[PDB]
């Protein structure tokens, strides 16, 4: 039914993207990664790549040993300085001093995990003992030092894993605390039984022939990319809340009629956030965000399945086919799936960043943000509070560099190795630039998320102070003006609080101006003789009441509670504010926006945003609201 | 008659690029960098950016004190909390954990230096005392911690220099040994007296409104780029030396007739190396066209240098305080377009230089194109257990591909920023960062190529010695067993490394062309087998003894490189640094040898031997014929 | 003094960039191009490349014949099917059907001119007769058909010039009117004496070995680029006029203190426009335009000198050195100066386009354009006139594609021709993408220039109608209100005309609102009883007077004449409006913005914008105003 395996690949793209992320997070946090050569996922690669003391360990399935020993025994039967030479001349990378030219140790761990899983299928002719030794290195967090560059997708970097296994004099390894270790010391601390391995024929190739380094980092990258995409879907909805945008842009009819599944899910996710919210036309960063993100999600998801197939592949050469009693020469080391997927993912990451920059730009602009103060200024004095103006420039710098990284790597192939490798995938290089793009998207996600929480608090401030103004205006009108008191309060309804609240009784601001106009309108239809009195009484009472209401709110005793507390998006806000301690940014305090950004960005790097994010949708049935 | 200052700029681009590099190096090594707001060079920025204990210090010219105090007093006489707010909201950068999101402290020192120089002209309205404090931080190697990202070209990274000066609670500084310091501790170690500064009006803008970070690092990059450009020129000649290429490709007529000065100087530099080569006794484009290829790259790098050298002596403040007319001048000198343009153009030139190195390296290691050198430049007796630079060649392609990727520009990704008030911005520092990345990758290719050239040199030394050996014993077997004039001609023509691993191998040419040779003279046969039996019994012994003698340091014919003008770089790599001839019969790997050169290169130790290769050059091409 | 020729190259970068453009335009329009092998300029290449019947002809200097015959005679003395073979196998281009794969005929003419000038030096060993034959083809406008692609910088395209000279059966040529011609017909119509040439040794190489095609189109490109740069400098100043921006951004102190000569000239040019103008803080597209354009001009100018040296070079191989009696083998065919200069110019063209898009965006936005109507709407009814809204989207599409073309071509080199050409410059390809970028910049220049003229007329309308409102308001106040009449007119001074003029007496617009406020302010200090009367009289008179004033202006009889008539920028406006007939775009007429854009864009393609542009600066002394 499925001779070319199109069908089984299609079966993996069914279900919602969120569910995959939910499952992805679930198996990431499982305590044991069992390698059988067929079931490795990017979440398991990521979980192992972490050096945060999670406790995760790697186990090799004994069901695969028989196949591994068979191909190994086959090579010995068909038959050692050639293996020593292979590792020597491939040690051609450059470390220099420092870590700027060394592969990140978490990326080395990813490569080590993938390198094992791609050798368990049993077609590589390498001793199971070597696969067990690399597992000890992972479990005891003993990482060999690999060069950052030197591969076109990974003879050179992988040879530094073989160099540690064979006890090369130049081989170095890092301990759990950053200590430089010699090969002997590395073996002693990892518990590798016996001494250094004397590589048998084909064992050298089995270790260096393969795409594990590129595919390993691509797995780490795509794990973070799948989270950040969902985080982009939810933040677009939170963005629509504080922007008070028309929620019909999520209506399922609109998206159903495009058939794009990524767009339909994205709109359904946002609809679910807005459907449980207590809060010409809207601009594109808001109204078209489902159309904009849909394809990006479809790309990250499709790219995820490419890598997952790669990390469960046999990418060495030649293939030892015991069943047929012959070695098969091929080109499964050509890591084209890595370069293509990372180039496509990097562009999608940049498209996500562009939308976030566009949304952030709307949020901090009083021309577009529907009443919020310019720069999301939070202080009583807008002239001594410029809020996120500095962050807005940073967002432009983030986005600009993201669009530069969106360019591909795979269109720069060189005819290499005496033109024998006249085509090569550049996979790892692409994974490296896509990792850089994710980290910048994390910078943008940190800044954007803290701004939304600032806007949330400002909406909470708007409602409380708009009520205080109403009460004082009504109290003063009942005193003095006795249809005229009903129209006076409609003015307070229409005017944006943050257009006058820094000085409620300034004759140049719209409150006192439009209040007077309403009185003049009625006088023409003595209401004019009382204007002077009304403005005197209001000038004496309103400033005191506004200040009182703001202090009560700042003191935690608001007259009207923050509506976010009853929003489906509350967990993310609760996480930033309550759990992390991210504080309201105001020009009356010394705390700078960056200091608040550190908290979210650090936690986001520790994966602490996964739970509050998923909790915002945990009651979603995975379907749109009926139309 | 130079009202627009075109001519002053054109006068700067006269003389050779080399002389400019020699002056640039010599100034890098001066023990004192005196700032006057007008004479700052990239070499001075590079020398101060270094945190290597060189001892270089910074002095402020007292002549600029008056102008500085004038604009400072004018502002105060024109009249606080706004200066505290300015630095607060511009502290919008993210550091996280580690140093991945932190500006390298060397780049920070560069920014601090340029920041001082761009305020000494007297048009910024900032107290001289603050400039003196930053100078203490530099000379005491007390560096504030700046974020790597957050600017569109430097209100944000520059605000963290101001954050240190004002004693912000989140402000962090690092000591010479990497120890993190508080703003109070920094002032103590730095020697700054009086405590934190309470910024006066305009002083906040004076500190943060410059282009110092972008321009500061472009100076570091351009310093490295200027040197690597000359290194690429010299190595192209050494490449043409070990390749035995026709030196006719450096004939001045060819390059005189194109007029391009970069191509003329490049052709003339390689001509000087080849004209003084002891090997003196068509080619492919990586060799025959290298001057045409490198010429334009040096012109862009040299042009880009002058752009940045003007930027680091400019006044990028705003507003400018003009006391002579008693008013502030609002403009846009903070627009760092010269940084983004020069860095985009320079990165493309770096990529073109790297592309040439890759093509040359490829020719040098391919036995089809390297004129008798062994495939992969293998140095062992058993080529089946010595693949030489095959792994390095793969790394070169990886270095080259990522460089072509970085060759793309940054300045074509401008976003309409800050509520669309900054609807154009230069992105200079971002471009400086990517060009700096391209530079470090080119250092990887130069290290690998340079060590590869020394390998090729030792392989020509092995070839000549073993060519002489085979000739001799062939004449011995010829005189004793027997013709000779043709048999001896076979040895001179044939490539050593086509048969030397097994000279008398029937499948190899030496023990085949001699048969063909003897049979030819016979046809125009009974003495063949005896001569072969005599040669088979004697040639392995004589070859192994001469090869072992060369390995012990007492070869028959000495290495001709010692009598070449290119010897300084070989002596430095092979003798001074300890780099060793790579061979599969030992366990040392190519990387281990690359490490020695890359580290030395990262510390500037390649500069001296490089310029020494051209010390005797008069700066002009030798005459025609 | 100048052994490496750095000095003589530096001497060519002295003087103002404008002067070079002035000289450039001067020699472009000279009737004869005399080739001596040393003095060819891009303006002469451009003038010859034109097929517009300018009458320009090419003359070969007899001073060069001696050198040409010497090297030719030298080859014959040192010594023919090899020349026949060289041209045959290099005829490997593909034309297909149509012109999408054919080199533009003007680009072929550029290549032909450069190909001659690079063979007149006398080091190429080719018969002077052949150089004379190609000259006939140029003078009689007989152009061989060259393929668009097939060169990495030009064996293949140049071989189709040799194919015409040797009468190849596949060779085709185009006539002055587009007629396809065979080689025989081409010779007959051009007047080439004798039959087809039988190429002697080295003559085939002399024709195909060289960079003429890339350098030829680079010359055409840089001629237009030098004009468009000056046009960008002037339009930034005109932009500042209609924007009513602070002119101190051109103050020479600011730019003198950066030392950047391109910035100093750009600011001095703008200062000169504004210094003779009768017309939070300003934004960057305005205030930093000299900083932004300076480097772009320095790049185009420096790139110009690279190409001019290339078109006067000997780029064939081997070089026949008669003086030394030996042929010199080298690599002057490596067209690196072309690729580098075109890549750098393309980026600068994109930087110019980005600033223009930024400026256009400010101009059409009522939040930023300082009183002009949104979209530069010109009709009485803003709801039926959206002005340049459609053009603003087009500008974004222009700019976006320009930033894509800003990417380089020279970082995509392939190891070619059995890896003998392991490095190559890709010059022509780069020239082709830079030509595409210029044409898009022409689209942006057309649209932006017509918008400025729209804004000019709107400023003329603003002044006339603001005066009409003043007179009616004063006439009504003198009637009814008799310090109060002086404050009423100050309101008219402060309010932007186009914020209310479409309905001057709407109670929801700011005119009637802020007029009433001023009356109420005075009444509180009976002035209140007369408000109703004042608004009745104004409602009856003001609409009639506004309409009368607008018709008088539309009828050519404005009460106040258009201040542009006395501006140094008047020529460009006079050219667009008067000479070309570009009409005021108003939603009350059927004419669309594109129709007006055709006129300017067509004329700009015919070089008709050079004179009005230069006339705006013809009285500039080439120095900044004293500080
Ligand atoms: C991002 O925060 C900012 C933005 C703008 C400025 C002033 C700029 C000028 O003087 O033209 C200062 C700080």
């Amino acid at each position: 039914e499925d001779p070319l395996y199109w069908g089984i690949a299609a079966e993996a793209m069914t279900g919602s993207h969120l569910d995959e992320v939910k499952k992805m997070v679930a198996e990431y946090r499982k305590p044991v990664v069992k390698l059988g050569g067929e079931t490795l996922t990017i979440s398991q690669v990521a979980a192992i790549s972490a050096r945060d003391g999670s406790g995760v360990t790697v186990e090799l399935s004994e069901a695969a040993r028989a196949g591994v020993k068979a191909s190994s025994d086959w090579v010995m039967d068909s038959m050692g300085a050639l293996q020593k030479e292979l590792i020597r001349f491939l040690n051609a990378g450059i470390f220099g001093n420092g870590s700027d030219n060394t592969l990140p140790h978490s990326a080395t761990r990813a490569a080590m995990l993938v390198r094992i899983n791609t050798l368990l299928q049993g077609y590589s002719g390498i001793r199971f003992e070597i696969l067990e030794a690399i597992t000890k290195f992972l479990n005891q967090n003993i990482t060999p030092c690999l060069p950052l560059r030197g591969t076109i997708t990974d003879l050179v970097p992988l040879s530094y894993i073989a160099g540690l296994l064979t006890g090369r004099p130049n081989s170095k390894a890092v301990g759990p605390t950053g200590v430089i270790l010699s090969p002997e010391e590395a073996f002693k601390l990892a518990g590798v039984e016996g001494g250094f391995f004397e590589l048998q024929p084909k064992e050298g190739l089995a270790l260096v022939n393969g795409t594990a380094v590129g595919s390993g980092m691509a797995s780490m990258v795509l794990f973070e990319a799948n989270i950040l995409a969902v985080l982009a879907e939810v933040m677009s909805a939170i963005f629509a809340e504080v922007m008070q945008g028309k929620p019909e842009f999520t209506d399922h009819l609109t998206h159903k009629l495009k058939h794009h599944p990524g767009q339909i899910e994205a709109a359904a996710i946002m609809e679910h956030i807005l459907d449980g919210s207590a809060y010409k036309q809207d601009r594109y960063a808001l109204r078209t965000s489902p159309q904009w993100l849909g394809p990006q999600i479809e790309v990250i998801r499709s790219s995820t399945k490419m890598i997952e197939r790669e990390i469960n592949s046999v990418n060495d050469n030649p293939l030892i086919d015991v069943s047929r009693n012959k070695a098969i020469h091929g080109g499964n080391f050509q890591g084209t799936p890595i370069g293509v997927s990372m180039d496509n993912t990097r562009l999608a990451i940049a498209a996500i960043g562009k939308l976030m920059f566009a949304q952030f730009s709307e949020l901090v602009n009083d021309f577009y943000n529907n009443g919020l103060p310019s720069n999301l200024s939070g202080g009583r004095n807008p002239s001594l509070d410029y809020g996120f103006k500095g962050a807005e420039v940073a967002m432009a710098s983030y986005c600009s560099e993201l669009q530069f990284l969106a360019n591909p790597v795979t269109n720069h192939v060189q005819s290499a190795e005496q033109h024998n490798q006249d085509v090569n995938s550049l996979g790892l290089i692409s994974s490296r630039k896509t990792s850089e793009a994710v980290e910048i998207l994390k910078l943008m996600s940190t800044t954007f998320l803290v701004g939304l929480c600032q806007a949330i608090d400002l909406r909470h401030l708007e409602e409380n102070l708009k009520s205080t103004v109403k009460n004082t205006v009504s109290s003063v009108a009942k005193r003095v003006l006795t249809f005229c008191e009903k129209d006076l309060l409609r003015v307070v309804d229409r005017e944006y609080i943050f257009a006058y609240i820094d000085d409620p009784c300034s004759a140049t601001y719209p409150l006192m101006q439009k209040l007077r106009q309403t009185l003049v309108e009625h006088a023409l239809k003595s209401i004019f003789q009382k204007i002077a009195t009304f403005e005197d009484e209001l000038k004496a009472l309103l400033p005191k009441e506004v200040e009182s209401a703001r202090a009560a709110l700042e003191s935690g005793n608001p007259a009207i509670p923050n509506r976010i507390e009853e929003c489906r998006s509350y967990p993310l806000y609760k996480f930033v504010r309550k759990e992390l301690g991210t504080e309201y940014l105001t020009g009356e305090k010394v705390t700078s926006p960056g200091e608040e950004f550190e908290k979210v960005f650090i936690a986001m790097s520790k994966g602490e945003i996964i739970d509050p994010l998923l909790e915002s949708l945990e009651s979603w049935n995975g379907a749109p609201l009926p139309i």
